[PDB]
């Protein structure tokens, strides 16, 4: 069960939704599509609150975090529905998002080789469990995988979530796979989505930049089958334990992951599996 909060008690603890930067002396810890999230303190312990700026994605989120209690999965500690305003109240991540972490933000230190390995079996492990449980991510991207004070990967953000078409296309575009762009719903597309991630872990490049030759990181993979370059070529050069043989076992992984044929793709077990003899 969630603790049901009243709307004044995540008011007080977040310094009245101070939507000033957590560096600026605030509360705000970052925001998205859905809404903006704020560090919070109950009872000397840390929180993350999501204040949502709908209700579905609220219910939704609320109905997967009941159902699915993982290990590699973010926890719910509680939520707010009486106020005009809804808000999701979870256990506080020390190490933000894999996405800040590998492009260390605000000077944290590159994350090890090692380390990359044990957040891509956690992230592969949450996945496992919520396809196990007959539900459909929709939305897996390095900003949806956040880190404990151990650094366990930890999937986040369930608003998006289902338990196959759809008229409203929902996603982060440099991480949908070909079929999720065209409306399709398949647990296949968590797989792709999840090909995308273990690029960034491997080269520490976002999915995405603008200002970048080429703009989309999945077209290094186009480069590498084309003889053009190799996966050496785009290793993190922020790390310092990265061997040739273990990465090209992620880059393999990822390869399978990307196929643009959906049925070509290895189910998540096999992912797992894959992920497990690489070390
Ligand atoms: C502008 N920025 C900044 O000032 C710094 C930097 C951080 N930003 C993110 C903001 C949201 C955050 N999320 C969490 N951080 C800690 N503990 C958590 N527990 C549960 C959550 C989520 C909250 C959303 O709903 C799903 C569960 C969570 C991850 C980092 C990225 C951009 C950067």
């Amino acid at each position: 069960r969630f603790h049901s909060f009243s709307f004044y008690e995540l008011k007080n603890v977040t310094n009245n939704f101070d939507e000033r930067p957590i560096s600026v002396g605030g509360n705000k810890m970052g925001e998205g599509g859905f809404g903006v999230v704020y560090k919070g303190y109950v009872n000397n312990t840390t929180v993350a609150v999501k204040k949502l700026a709908l209700k579905q994605q609220f219910d939704q989120e609320i109905k997967v975090m009941a159902k699915c209690q993982h290990e590699n999965l973010v926890e719910l500690l509680g939520f707010s529905s009486d106020g005009d305003d809804l808000c999701l109240v979870y256990v506080y991540m020390p190490n933000g998002s894999l996405l800040d972490r590998l492009s260390c933000l605000d000077g944290t230190p590159p994350l090890s080789w090692h380390m990359r390995c044990k957040i891509a079996q956690g992230a592969a492990n949450g996945i496992n469990f919520l396809h196990e449980n007959h539900h459909i991510h929709r939305d897996i991207k390095s900003a949806n995988i956040l880190l404990d004070e151990a650094f366990t990967a930890k999937i986040s953000d369930f608003g998006l979530a289902r338990a196959v078409m759809t008229s409203r296309i929902v996603g982060t575009t440099a991480y949908m796979a070909p079929e999720a762009l065209r409306g399709e719903i398949t647990p296949k597309s968590d797989i792709y989505s999840f090909g995308v991630v273990l690029l960034e872990i491997i080269t520490g490049l976002p999915a995405v930049d603008e200002h970048r030759e080429p703009q989309l990181l999945l077209d290094i993979k186009e480069e590498i089958e084309d003889e053009e370059k190799t996966i050496e070529d785009y290793i993190d050069k922020k790390m310092n334990d990265a061997d040739s043989t273990s990465v090209e076992a992620m880059y393999s992984v990822a390869s399978q992951c990307l196929h643009e044929k959906k049925n070509k793709r290895p189910d998540i077990k096999k992912v797992q599996q894959l992920l497990q003899e690489m070390t």
